[PDB]
């Protein structure tokens, strides 16, 4: 069992917003300045059911743009937004929220998109008690935002990185001699840290088994296989699905009682949601 | 017409695999420890078919980590990659290619699946004089990069941002006046009114726009808009436009399509690295 992100640390939302909002404004909004320089109002809707994060990045961006912009929250991150709801409402610059308009709902899009996703897939799976791990298959620069998105949604957080736990594949096990010998060394580095041995086969499951892991990713195993695992493993492993899941493949697996599923594809693909900012 | 990436920025490149190194790696890879310290060798395979893009960020990745890997392409940025092709073959140390790998892979099935999707409705409007355009809903710090993952797939761009040229939409919206103003403070940038109907299309062209935006015609409406431009202001459509509902709109003979959806979605290639 894995840190669970529950928050993206400031300097990480700060940094994000301050590039973002670089590499869109350089020089100033030229055509902001086509407008009354006076205060207004505004809000926000999906056009489409969502589950909402962002809510940080957002408060950031305003922040960092115009302190003067009021903010009000109608719903909060890892809340289940209705179609055509308003997420939040502005009160402020004309020019300040023109400006912040792209960079606010480029990132709500993205993350309630990831969240989305995620929450998908859980509902899929919510009569089993498998549950949702995600991966390292994130967007450059956005593995802790992702992380959250997907604890957001309703998934749990495999490893964030290279660094809080081990992960054993065939690279690994095939050099320095196989599993036993990999488990081994890496108990001997640090003791505290969480091991797992991905697999391609039932054998290669006893070994790890054997060599006392914590956790095990099955690798490619047909349903069959991943019966005989969950039979192997019940009360010695924790047991960890990986094959190229989708929405369409899950609940097959899910069938079969695998305490976990990874899925890549919850943080790979990107399905946005559609957002719209009505100032006025 | 605006000014196209063909190229993104050495630091934006930099920074970018900086950071994504920084938050997969941070003290180090302890997992690659148990990997024997010895140089092998590895290659990187597409399962499907795809456009290439990410070259720069792959060999920059490198060069953060450990130069002595030695990168060999076999196809270049905004070639067509056949699946199951090779993308390019390593020489090195395990340790820091197994370390390297997923950020490298992250990469390039982000911007290789940008520069695939645009390509593909490209394909889909091939036949008509039509082109594709951009947006500005873009990744997060991915704007130059995405913009460069559609021009590597057939697509063009559209402004940078909010600082290279003029975009007049409802908010800012009257039009003569707003245009008017704005060849004040600037004659030198591109003046675009976005239009809701065609009485405005008329203000905005009767106001010399260089080029107007039609926000969610009917297609009939598009037709007349097409032909009261001809030869007067270029015409670019916006209306939530993807691969089910481009090619009515191509057939209409607009010249630009605006389409959101190549960067604001992200279908990733897949990807894998053999190494060995």
């Amino acid at each position: 069992n894995t840190d669970q992100i529950n928050k993206v640390p400031n300097d990480i939302v700060t940094r994000l917003v301050r590039e973002s909002l670089a590499e869109d404004i350089a020089t100033g909004d030229i055509t902001a300045q086509l407008a009354e320089d006076i205060d207004t109002t505004a809000f926000c809707i999906t056009r489409e059911e969502m589950i909402l994060c962002g809510q940080d990045f957002a408060n950031e961006v305003i922040n960092q743009l115009d302190k003067n912009i009021q903010i009000t929250w109608l719903y909060s991150d890892a809340q289940k937004v209705p179609a055509n709801a308003r997420i939040f409402e502005l009160k402020g610059n004309v020019r300040s929220i023109l400006t912040a308009e792209r960079t606010i709902l480029n990132f709500i899009q993205m993350l309630s998109g990831t969240a989305t996703v995620t929450n998908k897939l859980v509902k899929l799976i919510s009569q089993y008690k498998t549950k949702l791990l995600d991966t390292r298959k994130t967007i450059p620069g956005f593995r802790l935002a992702q992380k959250y998105a997907v604890r957001c949604g309703g998934g749990f957080n495999h490893r964030i990185g290279l660094f809080d736990a081990y992960l054993i594949k065939e690279n690994h096990i095939r050099s320095a001699g196989g599993i036993a010998k990999a488990v081994t060394k890496a108990k001997k580095l640090d003791s505290n840290k969480v091991v797992e041995v991905e697999v391609t086969n039932l054998d290669e499951l006893n070994q790890a088994i054997a060599a006392k892991a914590d956790i095990v990713m099955l690798d490619n195993f047909s349903g069959e296989d991943i019966d005989i695992a969950v039979s192997i493993a019940r009360g010695k492993v924790a047991l960890e699905v990986s094959g190229n899941i989708d929405r369409n493949s899950i609940v097959a697996i899910a069938k079969t009682g695998v305490d976990f599923i990874s899925v890549g594809a919850i943080t790979k693909h990107i399905k946005a949601i559609d957002l719209s900012l009505q100032v006025q």
